[PDB]
């Protein structure tokens, strides 16, 4: 069954089959980040100048107000090398350009990110933006946040931008401080419960020796020594209804299901990434959702930037053409016997599972989408 090692960025397109299309080159991508960038853009550097490619163009857009904190976070720059070389990677070495919308981080509330979020799509330039970041859905909806997103998404989804986000890294205990094992008592991330975007869960990848797709099981990677569980976020919103896409998967609540799709996640099977100049093998489904946004920016620029937020797409596609996903089959994302469990088609760890591209291009070509 493969082999579980980690991977430089640049071989995601092999493994999820998408060599054959073009790169992202024609498409403009977002990343929403917590602060400043400029570590990440000499690490993006180090990342373009080591494989070989051609640099990347990028912008940083400071989202809040002109008197905000826009300094870099430390280890929020790993972050943010994570998610920039992992788009490029996988997007094939070339996106259009790379815009950072920078969060204010001294700004009330979780503010900032709002205003961060709303740059993006009042905006209106990236096609698709990566958000490698979320927390408990509840608190989010405590404190009003989630009600104010989710417009700015909504928005967003109408004028066919697609939101890719990160489902979570503390398995079906998000709410639980952050992953500490609570039996039965499940929970998920915003804003991966939102309608309005993509939710990215998490797989461990086996590769063959020759480099090539084997297999994928669920992230779970148990506790580390604080005692919190590290797995992919899956299970559905207590808020958000189901979208009527979302029917297919039968026997399930009236609630928005995530994640719609996952890719890498488990760290020793995670990307390396250049962070302050050094190279570290990282994971989470942090990992995941840059993957997809790359892969998805391919696509994008094959169809001239003319594919609108394709969730309900991906549910008729999927559910009527199993070859166009590797679907998961095999681990759980709870602890202690508890957690939902991967099977046969659509499950809460994974999802769908992971994109064939080649096989998902050649869909869209015969189908739209
Ligand atoms: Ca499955
Ligand atoms: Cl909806």
């Amino acid at each position: 069954a493969g082999t579980a090692k980690g991977h430089n960025p640049t071989e995601f397109p092999t493994i999820y089959d998408a060599s054959s299309a073009p790169t992202a080159a024609n498409t403009t991508v977002g990343i929403i980040t917590i602060g400043g960038v400029s570590q990440t853009l000499q690490d993006l550097q180090q990342f373009t100048s080591a494989n070989g490619l051609a640099s990347v163009n990028t912008q940083t857009i400071q989202t809040g107000s002109s008197n905000g904190d826009y300094s870099d976070d430390q280890q929020g720059q790993g972050e943010w090398d994570l998610d920039s070389q992992s788009i490029v990677g996988s997007a094939g070495g070339a996106v259009q350009q790379l815009l950072f919308y920078m969060a204010d981080q001294s700004a009330s509330g979780n503010t900032g990110l709002t205003q961060a979020f709303n740059q993006a799509v009042s905006d209106n330039v990236a096609k698709v933006i990566n958000v490698s970041l979320g927390w408990c859905e509840a608190d989010a909806n405590a404190d009003g946040t989630l009600q104010a997103e989710d417009r700015i998404f909504a928005t967003a989804a109408a004028q066919g931008q697609t939101f890719s986000v990160s489902s979570g890294d503390e398995g079906v205990y998000e709410c639980n401080n952050r992953g500490y094992p609570d039996g039965s008592t499940y929970s998920v991330s915003w804003p991966a419960s939102s309608p309005n975007v993509i939710a990215v869960g998490g797989t461990t990848l086996y590769t063959t020796s020759a480099g090539a797709y084997s297999n994928e099981t669920v992230w779970n990677e148990g506790l580390d020594s604080n005692g919190k569980l590290w797995a992919t976020g899956g299970g559905y919103s207590v808020y958000e209804s189901k979208p009527s896409w979302q029917s297919v998967v039968s026997g399930t609540p009236g609630r928005r299901l995530l994640p719609d799709i996952s890719f890498d996640a488990a760290q020793g099977t995670g990307a390396l990434i250049y962070n302050y100049g050094q190279l570290q093998q990282i994971g989470g489904t942090s990992l995941a959702s840059p993957i997809f946004v790359g892969l998805w920016a391919r696509l994008q620029s094959a169809n001239s930037n003319s594919l609108g937020f394709p969730a309900a797409s991906f549910y008729s596609a999927i559910s009527s053409t199993p070859s166009l996903v590797h679907d998961v089959k095999s681990g759980n994302n709870g602890y202690g016997g508890y957690g939902y469990n991967a099977g046969t088609g659509w499950d809460y760890p994974t999802g769908w599972g992971s994109l064939d591209i080649a096989k998902l291009s050649a869909y869209i070509r015969s189908n739209g989408f």
